[PDB]
C-alpha cells in the first residue's frame, strides 16, 4: 500500500500486540486468582461438613 | 490533501474497536467469575447449615 | 505532523482511560460484594452452632 | 531512519507507556483484592473450625 496506509497499518498492528499481551495477562491473572478461590472454598467446605 | 486526518481518524477508530473488545472480555469474565464465586459460597453454606 | 500524532495518543488516552476506570470500579465493587456475602453467610454459620 | 518511522515510533511508545500504566495498576488493584479474599475466607473458616 502508500507509505501513510503502510504506516498506519504498523501503529494499528504495533499496538494491537501490546494490547493482546497485556489483555491475556490481566484474562491469566484474574482466572488464575479466581481458581485458587473456588479451590480453596471446595477444601474448606469440605473440612467443615467433615468436623461437624 | 486531507489524509493525513483522514488516516489519523483511521487509526483511532480502528484501535478503539480493539480496545473496546478487550475491555468487554475482561468486563464479562469478571463478572463470571464473581457471579460464580458467589452461587458456590451461597450453595455450600445452604449445605452446611442443613448438615448441621 | 506532530500535532496528528498528539491528537491520536491523546484521543486514544481518554478511552483508554475510560475503560481503565470502568474496569477499576466493576473490580472494587465486586470484590467489596464478595466480601460482604462471605462474611454474612458465615455470621450465619456461627450464629447456629 | 526517517520523520515518518519515528512518528509512528513515536506514537507506539507514548501509548505502549499509558496501556503499561493502566496494566499495572490494574494487575496490582486485582491482586491486592484477591489477596484480601483469601485473608477473610481464611479467617472465617479458622474461626468456624475453632467453635465447633
Ligand atoms: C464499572 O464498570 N463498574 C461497575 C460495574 C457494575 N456492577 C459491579 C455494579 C455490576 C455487576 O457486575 O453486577
Amino acid at each position: 500500500g502508500s507509505i501513510i496506509n503502510e504506516t498506519a497499518d504498523d501503529i494499528v498492528y504495533r499496538l494491537t500486540v501490546i494490547i493482546d499481551d497485556r489483555y491475556e495477562s490481566l484474562k491469566n491473572l484474574i482466572t488464575l486468582r479466581a481458581d485458587r478461590l473456588e479451590m480453596i472454598i471446595n477444601d474448606n467446605v469440605s473440612t467443615i461438613l467433615a468436623s461437624i
